[PDB]
């Protein structure tokens, strides 16, 4: 479980003001969550008074008080509807603010923490996570702090709201709800653990098939070269008619599973209504006070469970933050930006090192240091030889206060580095690098990275003295030329030239050089020396380097060794020494994916039109049934708004509930149908694209397959998953589609019928919110697009820090780096300040219209009434019609699996079936003609891969062989060999020349005839999941093979003298879930493979390179009788295998070097 830091140390940076957004936000949060029971108390109260005056009615007086009082409720609303529009504006606006300002100082803080840390702990973390850090669990860290904590405080304060206003009223009511409330959570639970299991369930169904298509997508070179589609598409086939069962069988249970959950949910809220009915013909309650509680409990209850998100946010955001945390609150060893330790002047620069032990915290057993002993003067130059990984670089490092030594002190002038402070060491040092990198800025930019206060006279200066000053002016820019990656390439001697300019440019008293020309070539490097040297003259210098000519002219040329002193002299004693420097001289000298339109997809499932007849004729009468409950609802809501006897309410109302509950139960079997038909029209049609899809993918070539935008992991990506949402194009996307389109129609047909004028306004009123949703909707993906291109700037400067931490410390910058962070955090910072305010604004009049709406909705309703235009029960009638049909529209939209994934697949399936490949290898057009003779010849052959057009694979082969004559073809992996024998079994089209078979082009013969007579026997003999007698009777495929002819098969491959040896002997199964075997026992039962089909000519392409000399000389024995009667090829990378090689013919990049005999 990984660590939290809970609230005492989450929110930690917030100063002042931060505090008071917090609790600003968190107070209007409380009161919008607490509005919405409140506006529902405010419906039951006025659903009780039209009631109340209603039955008055069943003369003007009391009309006109209604009319008043109606106002006045309607003034309730209006002020309700300004209330939230106010609190959730300050909510959303302040929450959003204080998480921006938040996050500001935590990405600000989290930098300078980073660029605070020692090289030591930098080199325990790899580069690549600590930006992809910064920037996704900064990104968390946001999403916790942002509004979700609002709305998790709102949910809660619905939730205590709504339980609240329903025990003021009654507690029987509010125990009923609450002790039915599990009834709901249970059923909840199992429709949200089915729904979302169910494609992984699918995974785990679809597995069996996936490993043998897994299996097919990574042997394909032999599957074609064998033809053996006819036989494992079969066998595919029958995995797949496997897994259609077993789907069919989870999609029926799966129906029926939430077909019982949403039937029992819906008897729930029937019962509880019921019993509220009883308690209203009892005399103890009204119908306001039952539609309140009713309503209010159920509500609050729903609005609990909205709350987890938000808690789970939470959670993430503290266990991203936790690892932010601890790394800035890790005090370094060494504190670059600490300002205690001595401060020394007029440095002298003498060094001087004792008993110096150091060794690499990664590799802490590992010793590196053995007690150096160095001193230095102020003046003179001294050079260290040695060989690689020889503490050389590690010297340099603890030189200029990188790595603190294990034991044994350094001191400058007499005086330890320790009481120095970083700071003024470091910029006291000038150091040059092997392999300098610059940044993507101006030149001008990357002298002034030299020091803050140089004026252009004096970079002018430096850039004399370095020797860079002629070959800047011919850059287009000049001095302002933009360089790096974006700007021109320069050359290997510019980059050292002006790093050395930037070193310089400091002037620094002691100067370090580490391989300043290892990696220039020598026409720069003469340069960069002659500059080296004029500019090393008046400093005291350390130069470590490889080439012993640059430091032939070191005052000092001490070698080094086991991290240790040993040798100490100049060039004449280190020659007369005859030590390692005299032997060291010695041996020196996505994409474009066209629509494919709704009525294609449609056209791929035209043959189970029936299924889809019986779906779309189910989903109408299912859509159909919303308003038909808010029918009865609105009924028996209006039962108890007329004067009768109580004994026809009972009865009626009773009547009205059965009703009900045989409409859940039509709805129950009619949902249960529709299920259980799309479902199985839409495994039909996965089926059906899987058989077809993988039909089609071997039935084209290899060039598809060498592309390497799809790979066998996207191929069977797109077997497995990507295939499987195109039932969400066709299918349960009519589904969706015709029940909204019912539930809309049905709903505004019948309000039309009973009244024109309401269902007018609604009509008038809804439709403006819906709009509103869906502007709220584009405006936030707009904002985070927005936000994240914007960000992707400061990104590309982290980018530039992080990567070369090394130079930006060595450089003392790091105040600079952040300086200029500094600025490109600033902007978005006013960004989401706006961005803040905008969101704050449009929910704030999004979740306000909906009061405003109820408000003028039923003033009108009261207007109608006024009149006797209508009665209340249609009003009631024309008002749910449209709201409830409304949420159910939203709630159906969201339960189907949108529409643009099935799209985005349908394309990339309707482009794989159509694609018609280049060599048909189903088209029986081509010759059939007798025996095959074994005259192969090659004339001008010219291919090139498709992978690699530009480099020459194949240009103007010419070889030729004869009947039953051994020829071998030796080369290089990759070299032609491969293309040779994939273009003899036809898997590349030569672009130019003529590979004739008998004295006639390949082009003409059919694939399957030409390759029946191919034996092909690869480097790696791979083999696939089934039994020895099936994978040896894979060698043929024309024809069955009985076992006397696999006998005779393992006798010649001499295999049968180790199949015995297996207890289950030809039975036994092989693979890797059966028993292991080597390499020889595979290689010979593949050659028993090859040899089975008995072509008349073979092919080896480097088999016998992965085999032990004892299963070798088995093989060889093997392969001595296989070769004889029968044309070989040869290939291998053993002269002693190829010694019985009669005929050899070289590749050169496709061009014949030799070719004949051997
Ligand atoms: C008077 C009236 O119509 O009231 C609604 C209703 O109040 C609400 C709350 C309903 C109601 O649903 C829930 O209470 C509910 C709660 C949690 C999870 C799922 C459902 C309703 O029960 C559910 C019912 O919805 C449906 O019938 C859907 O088409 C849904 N139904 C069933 O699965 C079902 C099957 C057999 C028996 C009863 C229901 C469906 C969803 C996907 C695919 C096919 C069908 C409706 C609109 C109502 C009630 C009755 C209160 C909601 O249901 C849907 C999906 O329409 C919840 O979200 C909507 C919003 C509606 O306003
Ligand atoms: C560190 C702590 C920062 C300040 C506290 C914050 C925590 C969230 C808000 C708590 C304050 C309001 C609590 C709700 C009570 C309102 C009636
Ligand atoms: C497509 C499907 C469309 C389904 C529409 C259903 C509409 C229903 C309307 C019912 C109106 C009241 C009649 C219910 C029974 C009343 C009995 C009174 C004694
Ligand atoms: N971060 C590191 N972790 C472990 N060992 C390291 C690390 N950095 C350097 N070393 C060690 O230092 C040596 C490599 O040093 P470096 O790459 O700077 O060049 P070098 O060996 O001095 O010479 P050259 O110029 O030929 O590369 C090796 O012995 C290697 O084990």
């Amino acid at each position: 479980k990984k660590p939290t830091v809970s609230v005492f140390s989450m929110f930690r940076y917030s100063n002042w003001l931060d505090k008071l957004y917090m609790v600003v936000g968190t107070l209007a949060a409380i009161i919008h969550g607490a509005g919405l029971p409140l506006m529902m108390l405010v419906f039951g109260e006025m659903t009780d008074i039209f009631a109340n005056a209603g039955n008055l009615e069943d003369d003007t007086g009391f009309f006109m008080n209604l009319e008043e009082d109606m106002t006045r409720y309607a003034y309730y609303y209006s002020g309700i509807g300004a209330g939230v529009l106010v609190a959730a504006y300050i909510q959303v606006s302040f929450w959003c603010l204080a998480a921006g300002r938040q996050i500001h100082k935590i990405r600000k803080q989290f930098f300078h923490a980073i660029m605070r840390q020692e090289i030591g702990w930098f080199d325990v973390h790899d580069v690549g996570e600590l930006n992809t850090r910064l920037t996704d669990d900064v990104s968390k860290i946001n999403e916790g702090i942002g509004d979700k904590i609002g709305m998790f405080f709102q949910s809660m304060a619905t939730f205590f709201t709504g339980f609240i206003v329903g025990f003021t009223r009654g507690w029987k009511l509010t125990l009923v709800i609450l002790a039915i409330s599990p009834v709901l959570g249970l059923s909840a639970a199992v429709w949200a653990k089915i729904l979302s299991s169910f494609t992984d369930k699918e995974l785990l169904a679809y597995a069996k098939a996936g490993a043998v298509a897994e299996e097919v997508l990574a042997a394909i070179r032999t599957v074609i070269a064998f033809g053996g589609q006819k036989k494992e598409l079969e066998r595919y086939n029958k995995n797949l008619e496997e897994a259609k069962r077993i789907g069919i069988k989870k999609a029926i249970t799966a129906n029926i599973s939430i077909g019982a959950a949403f039937l029992l949910i819906y008897a729930s809220y029937a019962l509880a209504f019921w019993y509220g009915t009883t308690l209203v013909l009892s005399g103890e309650y009204s119908i306001g006070q039952v539609l309140t509680v009713f309503f209010s409990v159920l509500i609050g209850a729903f609005s609990v469970g909205q709350a987890s998100p938000s808690i789970e946010a939470f959670a993430n955001a503290r266990g991203a933050a936790y690892e932010i945390f601890k790394i800035i609150d890790n005090k370094p060893s060494i504190d670059s930006y600490s300002k205690s330790g001595h401060k020394p002047d007029n440095i002298k620069g003498n060094l001087e090192f004792r008993n110096v032990h150091f060794s690499y915290p990664s590799r802490k057993e590992v010793k590196i240091l053995k007690g150096l002993n160095l001193k230095v003067q102020s003046g003179q130059t001294v050079a260290l030889v040695g060989n690689s990984g020889c503490g050389k670089s590690t010297t340099v490092q603890l030189m200029q206060r990188l790595y603190d030594p294990t034991e044994g002190m350094v001191s400058v002038d007499g005086q330890d580095i320790r009481t120095i402070n970083v700071r003024f060491l470091r910029e006291i040092i000038g150091v040059v690098s092997q392999e300098p990198v610059l940044f993507a800025t101006t030149i001008a930019e990357n002298i002034r990275y030299g020091r803050e206060n140089v004026t252009m006279d004096e970079i002018e200066k430096a850039v004399k003295e370095a020797n860079a000053y002629d070959f800047i002016m011919k850059l287009p820019h000049k001095f302002d030329t933009l360089v790096g990656e974006r700007g021109a390439q320069l050359s290997g001697g510019q980059k050292q030239r002006i790093a050395i300019a930037r070193a310089l440019v400091r002037n620094p008293k002691i100067l370090l050089l580490d391989e300043a020309t290892s990696a220039l070539d020598t026409e720069s490097e003469a340069v960069v020396q002659v500059a080296l040297d004029k500019a090393r003259k008046g400093r005291t210098t350390i130069v470590i380097a490889h080439r012993l000519s640059t430091v032939r002219n070191a005052d000092v040329i001490a070698g080094f060794d086991d991290g240790v002193i040993v040798e100490k002299g100049n060039h004449d004693e280190l020659m007369k020494e005859k030590g390692i420097y005299f032997k060291l001289v010695t041996m020196q000298t996505d994409e474009s994916i066209p629509p494919v339109s709704f009525w294609r997809i449609m056209k791929l499932n035209l043959t189970e039109w029936p299924y889809f007849v019986v779906g779309v004729f189910c989903a109408i009468i299912n859509g159909g049934l919303q308003p038909a409950f808010a029918i009865i609802f609105s009924k028996i809501i209006g039962v108890f708004t007329r004067i009768d006897d109580p004994e026809t309410k009972r009865q009626n109302s009773n009547l009205f509930s059965l009703l009900f509950l045989a409409l859940g139960i039509i709805s129950f079997i009619t949902f249960f149908l529709q299920g259980f038909t799309f479902g199985k029209a839409g495994e039909i049609l996965t089926k059906r694209l899987r058989y077809m899809v993988f039909r089609s993918m071997l039935r084209q070539d290899v060039s598809w397959f060498d592309d390497p935008k799809n790979t066998t992991g996207a191929l069977t990506t797109r077997l497995a998953n990507d295939a499987a949402q195109v039932k969400g194009a066709i299918g349960s996307r009519l589904a969706v589609i015709t029940q909204n389109i019912a539930n809309l129609g049905t709903g505004i047909i019948i309000s039309f019928i009973y009244g024109w004028q309401l269902t007018l306004l609604l009509l008038a009123i809804v439709p403006i919110i819906a709009i509103a949703g869906v502007v709220e909707m584009k405006m936030l993906s707009g904002q985070a697009l927005k936000d994240k291109k914007e960000l992707e700037g400061s990104g590309k400067i982290a980018t530039e820090a992080i990567e070369n931490f090394r130079t930006v410390v060595s450089l003392t910058q790091e105040q600079k780096f952040e300086h200029m962070y500094a600025q490109s955090l600033q902007v978005p910072y006013r960004n989401s300040l706006r961005k803040a305010h905008i969101f704050g604004i449009t929910f704030s009049f999004t979740q306000a219209m909906m009061y405003f709406s109820y408000a003028g909705c039923f003033r009108f309703g009261a207007y109608l009434v006024a009149h006797k235009l209508m009665s209340f029960e249609d009003v009631l009638l024309v008002f749910s019609a449209v709201v409830f049909g409304a949420m159910a529209v939203g709630q159906v939209s969201s339960f189907a699996p949108d529409y643009a994934k099935a799209k985005i697949s349908a394309a990339h399936i309707i482009m794989i079936i159509e694609k018609t490949p280049l060599i048909d290898s189903y088209s029986t057009e081509g010759l059939m003609p007798n025996t095959l003779e074994g005259n192969v010849t090659f004339g001008e052959v010219v291919f090139n891969y498709p992978t690699r057009p530009d480099i020459p694979v194949l240009q103007g082969l010419s070889l030729e062989v004869k009947k039953g004559q051994t020829l071998a073809l030796v080369g290089s992996s990759g070299c032609g060999k491969s293309t040779v024998v994939q273009l003899l079994e036809r898997f590349y089209d030569p672009l130019a020349g003529k590979v004739l078979l008998d004295g006639k082009e390949i082009k003409r013969l059919n694939v399957q005839w030409l390759r029946a007579h191919l034996g092909i026997v690869s480097q790696e003999p791979i083999l696939f999941d089934c039994s020895i007698a099936e994978n040896i009777a894979y060698g043929d495929n024309s024809r069955v093979v009985s076992q006397e002819e696999i006998v005779r098969a393992a006798k010649e491959a001499n295999i049968h003298a180790f199949i015995e040896s297996l207890p289950n002997k030809y039975s036994t199964k092989v693979g890797d879930k059966g028993t292991q075997l080597s390499g020889g026992q595979k290689q010979r039962i593949a050659i028993a493979r090859a040899l089975v089909r008995q072509p008349h000519i073979l092919l080896l392409d480097e088999a016998t390179s992965a085999l032990d000399t004892e299963s070798e000389k088995v093989v060889q024995e093997a392969l001595d009788k296989a070769r004889e009667g029968r044309t070989c090829i040869v290939i291998a990378h053993r002269l002693s295998t190829i010694q019985n090689a009669d005929l050899i013919v070289v590749f050169q990049n496709g061009r014949v070097k030799e070719h004949g005999t051997h």
